[PDB]
DNA sequence: CACGTG
DNA sequence: CACGTG
């Protein structure tokens, strides 16, 4: 229950209720959110790293849960 | 653009042939290495300045 | 314009 | 690992 597990879990959340296969970029994520792109990005590629989330390379890329 | 001209000079300051990088100019002015490089940028757009190499680029007054 | 970078 | 980006 630390504040970056808190971000973490903000960041899930949103991305869970956004559907089956729907993605969003980090720049809506960053709005939505009221965090900068830049911290949400180093949560989100993190959170990839870990196996939680997938990236869909692009410009911009897309973020959704994994598998 | 006091700091374009700040590091425009440095660079002309330099020894002959010798080409510097940003993360080198910024301790050299301690100055954050995102300004520099918006600078460094710019003059080279301008034509102050060439870059070569890669990882990381190299910096010099443009011949 | 992708950029997350410690 | 470059990264300059508003």
């Amino acid at each position: 229950l630390s504040i970056y597990q808190d971000q973490e879990q903000r960041i899930l959340k949103f991305l869970e209720e956004l559907g089956e296969g729907k993605a969003t970029t980090a720049h809506d994520l960053s709005g939505k959110l009221g965090t900068p792109k830049k911290e949400i990005n180093r949560v989100l590629y993190s959170l990839a790293k870990k196996g939680k989330l997938q990236k869909e390379a692009g410009t911009p890329p897309l973020w959704k849960i994994a598998v």
